[PDB]
């Protein structure tokens, strides 16, 4: 997260780490007790899943679960085209009794409006291009279509939209994939990719266009 700060801890009950070997590679987003939806672009053929943190050391996060997982749903046209249609979904080994520190959150039906302020979360790279230490928390604006379409053609896809851009290079960065964009207090979008390096200003961040995908999402969560 670029030109953030410190969230608020646990302000962000449904954030998802996803590690392995130790080390944060993306986050996800706890949408149903059983279930994290993150990018396709974090696959891996099992999962450590951290729900309930701040700091990523579950030890001294009281109420936080580590979790094991294997099951994943890729989007069935993930990367076809491209980049397009990042998303998968995570089954837990077993559901998570939700509290105040891990709760799920609804998906948005309703698509972007550009200029609504939103807010990202995640792990990934500071301004100073470090880690940090405690999950970080930025609001971007959610750019129009005509804008997205143009600057990240050929590859943009009705599967994205953009958000962030502005000035003040707030902005996600790398080792924030997969994590929320949070628009009027539904899930949006995941964060999904954009051009290097982070935080430019006249260049927002690619999220997973959410609310093309209700009906898919339910339908694997369900089956």
């Amino acid at each position: 997260i670029i030109n953030g700060e410190d969230c608020s801890p646990h302000s962000q009950p449904w954030q998802a780490a996803l590690v392995m070997e130790n080390e944060l590679f993306c986050s996800g987003v706890l949408v149903h007790p059983q279930w994290v939806l993150s990018a396709a672009h974090c696959f891996q053929n099992s999962y450590t899943i951290g729900l309930g943190l701040h700091s990523l050391e579950a030890d001294q996060e009281p109420g936080s679960q580590m979790v094991e997982a294997s099951l994943s749903v890729r989007h069935p046209e993930y990367n076809r085209p491209l980049l397009a249609n990042d998303l998968m979904l995570i089954k837990l080994d077993e559901s998570v009794s939700e509290s105040d520190t891990i709760r799920s959150i609804s998906i948005a039906s309703q698509c972007p409006t550009a200029g609504n302020s939103c807010l990202v979360s995640g792990w990934g790279l500071l301004a100073n291009g470090r880690m940090p230490t405690v999950l970080q928390c930025v609001n971007v604006s959610v750019v129009s279509e005509e804008v997205c379409s143009k600057l990240y053609d050929p590859l943009y896809h009705p599967s994205m939209f953009c958000a962030g851009g502005g000035q003040d290079q707030k902005d996600s960065c790398n080792g924030d994939s997969g994590g929320p964009l949070i628009c009027n207090g539904y899930l949006q979008g995941l964060v999904s990719f954009g051009k290097a390096p982070c935080g430019q200003v006249g260049v927002p961040g690619v999220y997973t266009n959410l609310c093309k995908f209700t009906e898919w999402i339910e339908k694997t969560v369900q089956a």
